């Protein structure tokens, strides 16, 4: 199909987010690129505002899933590269145990040859020395599954996961992630038998980077069907 055929090759990406959590405003620009084939993704993110006003980590899911690797047996399920180039509508809550929620709505789409993802993102009822304002996660990720089922009456997919950030005292902040995708062009999309998306992340720092950042290696591959 036609947009599976973008991302044969490497893909340069850009990332644009504006923040307002309980009030703390920010806005964050990131770059990289990524490799669909090996289903990788290498992101350098800036806040550009100053401090980040919330842990990197609760922020790398809202920081471009038509990046995973697809085995050519599974291509006729990804939804997220056959809305290119015209992109898709990502939108999430994500909810913070026994804490606040994000509400984030994002546009992925090509400009020009470059995949872009442009996100606004809302954080209400954050606890003052809960574990997000309060800075107390680690600075590291875990590996999650993201499952996908089909939203036919949109013309895109839902996906919902749980993901687990690592406090400093040693337990866990979990965020529940529920997904929606609608595309926003008008050619055809694939609607997906239920599957996932088995993704694993790295932090890391670059050592001469003087601003607050975030440096992220990242491989997704779908998984869950078999023929
Ligand atoms: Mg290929
Ligand atoms: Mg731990």
């Amino acid at each position: 199909s036609k947009g599976e055929e973008l991302f044969t090759g490497v893909v340069p990406i850009l990332v644009e987010l504006d923040g307002d959590v309980n009030g703390h405003k920010f806005s964050v620009s990131g770059e990289g690129e990524g490799d669909a084939t090996y289903g990788k993704l290498t992101l350098k993110f800036i806040c550009t505002t100053g401090k980040l006003p919330v842990p990197w980590p609760t922020l790398v899911t809202t920081f471009v899933q038509c990046f995973s690797r697809y085995p050519d047996h599974m291509k006729r399920h990804d939804f997220f590269k056959s809305a290119m180039p015209e992109g898709y509508v990502q939108e999430r809550t994500i909810s913070f145990k026994d804490d606040g929620n994000y509400k984030t709505r994002a546009e992925v789409k090509f400009e020009g040859d470059t995949l872009v993802n442009r996100i606004e993102l809302k954080g209400i009822d954050f606890k003052e020395d809960g574990n997000i304002l309060g800075h107390k996660l680690e600075y590291n990720y875990n590996s999650h599954n993201v499952y996908i089922t089909a939203d036919k009456q949109k013309n895109g997919i839902k996906a919902n996961f749980k993901i687990r950030h690592n406090i400093e005292d040693g337990s866990v902040q979990l965020a529940d992630h529920y997904q929606q995708n609608t595309p926003i062009g008008d050619g055809p999309v694939l609607l997906p038998d239920n599957h996932y998306l088995s993704t694993q992340s790295a932090l890391s720092k670059d050592p001469n980077e003087k601003r607050d950042h975030m440096v992220l290696l990242e491989f997704v591959t779908a998984a869950g069907i078999t023929h």
